[PDB]
């Protein structure tokens, strides 16, 4: 839960030359992003995930 | 001269994905078949060829 302190820098992508697509191909293209930690990654504490919840004993 | 006995199996070719040809190229294409025996081929007897014939002494 990063605060202004212990935060991380912005990441951005900008055109350098401009995509050059020939007449026979569609001009638009789609780029996708894959994110995985490098080998040197570590965790330090353990806590409840604030993503899943429940209300009653589900039956 | 294969009979039902000592006959050989059928050979067939089917589309797996479908030819994908881009706008700049012609959609139709032509495939050709080359047939040659592998190294292990053998013949056993000798006989007249039933493909060529004659009528008289050609002069």
């Amino acid at each position: 839960q990063q605060d202004e302190y212990t935060s991380a820098g912005y990441v951005t992508c900008w055109y350098q030359t401009g995509l050059i697509v020939p007449p026979g191909a569609p001009p638009s293209c789609t780029i996708l992003c894959f994110a995985s930690a490098c080998n040197d990654f570590s965790v330090r504490n353990l806590r409840d995930t604030p993503f899943i919840e429940q209300t009653q004993l589900l039956q």
